[PDB]
């Protein structure tokens, strides 16, 4: 079986977060993400992946993945994927991408399917040597089942904001 168990709406990274380091790409790990283990409760042999999607605009790229824009000065490299940060998928255009292929719990037994969110930022122009950012609409994320298992009458997407922060030059 399957029940959504998450929110609908998800902030990412701390909000008011201050990082301190064209393009220049700020060294923030994990420190601006959304992580929940525990967004749906799956069981008896449910199989589920997660698809992600980013509907920031595309301005430019690096290493493969998109550089999405947020102002002028200001856009990000974007990750979205299974539970641990490790496992992000790298995000490039505005489709649906396959972020998590996947897993099937046991036929008898239970246990929950998580996710998360991850950004960079990244300096397009420079100005008082700070950077601010508004709350800021990400993109979302669906589960994905497979195998024959079925989303039922549950919940199949949340979303994602990218919480407001500073960039100090
Ligand atoms: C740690 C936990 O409670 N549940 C995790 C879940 O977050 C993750 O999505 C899934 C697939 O890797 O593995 C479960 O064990």
């Amino acid at each position: 079986a399957v029940s959504f168990i998450g929110s609908t709406e998800n902030d990412v990274g701390p909000s008011l977060g201050s990082y301190s380091r064209l393009p220049f790409v700020y060294d923030t790990r994990n420190k601006i993400g959304y992580q929940n283990a525990n967004v749906w409760h799956i069981s008896k042999g449910f199989c589920v992946g997660l698809d992600g999607k980013v509907d920031l605009p595309v301005v430019g790229s690096l290493d493969g993945q998109s550089i999405y824009g947020l102002t002028e000065e200001v856009g990000l490299l974007i990750w979205m994927g299974d539970t641990k940060y490790s496992r992000g998928t790298a995000m490039s255009g505005n489709s649906w991408e396959n972020v998590f292929s996947g897993w099937c719990v046991g036929a008898n037994t239970a246990s929950t399917q998580g996710l998360s969110v991850r950004v960079t930022p990244v300096i397009l122009k420079r100005n008082s040597a700070r950077y601010s950012v508004q709350k800021t609409s990400i993109g979302s994320i669906r589960m994905r089942p497979y195998n024959g298992s079925s989303a039922g009458s549950v919940q199949t997407t949340v979303n994602f904001s990218l919480n407001p922060f500073t960039l100090n030059d």
